[PDB]
């Protein structure tokens, strides 16, 4: 049955809860963001109404085929009603189209639901500065202080000279970089850019790209691989094998591949720093393991939390057993004892 902590209390409301049937009693069905474990049910044939950004919008359009009448995107950053309720999503910087909402009820209580996001200092200056927020639903994934990692822009720069050394120390090396949703583009656009070539992928992959509403998108994105020496596979092609078999399909128009597996988390990251990164080696092919994060590290939370000071938190993630539940209970008690709050 749908979760506790997909519902919002004093609504007919649920947040990314499309996997239970029809939940009883929900007259708005809202989605954050389109990640499969996120919009897991929704297809063609859903006729109850859909709440989500423009961008999200787009992808249940052209990707799910879910009809134009039950989509109601709404613009970011704007107090907008919906069923007697104001609502107001805000930037989640998780994958492109991802929100947070925030829930003002009729009885006075205010409720922010993160979806997925990685918190940013920037948010401290949104909406969000204007008034409490009495509940928090909390995206958790990384809650515990082993999680650390790079700011994206680190990473990103060292993704940029990687590549750029390689190939112009080797002109007939290729590029790949994995990938399995949206989210993370900056790392195979930047790559892209400095190496003067538009990016290849598939058909169904440069659909979902077109739906983002990137600026210039035409100029930095195609489907003839030829003419491009960044490649874009699936996350599951990846390795040796997979590279290798891809390498003989280029007809011999390059000899190396330098490749991306933009990870999450990764244990090596509680020991090495950015600059000290090494590849795995077989012959031509090289893999780096790059902690790109869409998601908070412990810290960036903590911060958020500690500054946004709610009275009652609600975690989203790592809910399935007791042991990280009451793990996350005794970092959240200890971050309001040491703030006051
Ligand atoms: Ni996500």
């Amino acid at each position: 049955t749908c979760p506790f902590y997909k519902k919002i209390p004093g609504t007919g409301f649920t947040v990314d809860a499309f996997q239970y049937g029809v939940v009883e009693g929900c007259t708005a069905y809202f989605l954050t963001h389109f990640h499969s474990d996120h919009y897991a049910g929704l297809s063609k044939h859903f006729t109850f109404p859909v709440y989500c950004s423009e961008i999200t919008g787009n992808l249940l359009k052209n990707k799910l085929h879910v009809q134009e009448q039950y989509i109601h995107p709404l613009p970011l950053d704007t107090e907008c009603i919906v069923n007697g309720v104001k609502v107001v999503l805000l930037d989640a910087n998780h994958c492109p189209g991802a929100v947070m909402i925030l829930f003002y009820l009729p009885n006075g209580t205010v409720i922010l639901h993160t979806g997925d996001f990685r918190a940013d200092p920037s948010m401290e200056r949104s909406l969000l500065a204007d008034q409490k927020v009495h509940m928090l639903y909390l995206d958790t994934t990384y809650c515990s202080p082993e999680y650390t990692f790079p700011s994206q822009q680190e990473v990103i720069r060292f993704a940029i000279n990687t590549a750029f050394e390689a190939v112009t120390l080797n002109p007939h090396a290729l590029v790949v970089c994995g990938t399995y949703s949206i989210g993370k583009e900056k790392v195979f656009l930047a790559i892209a850019d400095v190496l003067g070539s538009k990016v290849g992928m598939s058909q169904e992959k440069y659909k979902t790209l077109q739906c983002l509403n990137i600026p210039e998108i035409n100029s930095l994105i195609t489907t003839d691989m030829c003419s491009s020496l960044v490649h874009l596979l699936p996350m599951m092609q990846i390795n040796f094998k997979g590279l290798q078999s891809h390498l003989k399909k280029c007809g011999g128009k390059y000899n190396q591949i330098l490749a991306f597996r933009p990870t999450g988390w990764t244990h090596s990251n509680k020991f090495t720093r950015i600059a000290d990164v090494i590849p795995q080696t077989k012959g031509n092919i090289s893999i780096y393991g790059i902690p790109y994060s869409e998601h908070s590290s412990y810290l960036e939370m903590k911060r958020f939390v500690q500054w946004l000071k709610p009275q009652k938190i609600i975690p989203t993630v790592n809910v399935g057993t007791w042991k990280s539940r009451s793990t996350m209970e005794k970092y959240f008690r200890e971050w309001k004892l040491e703030a006051g709050y």
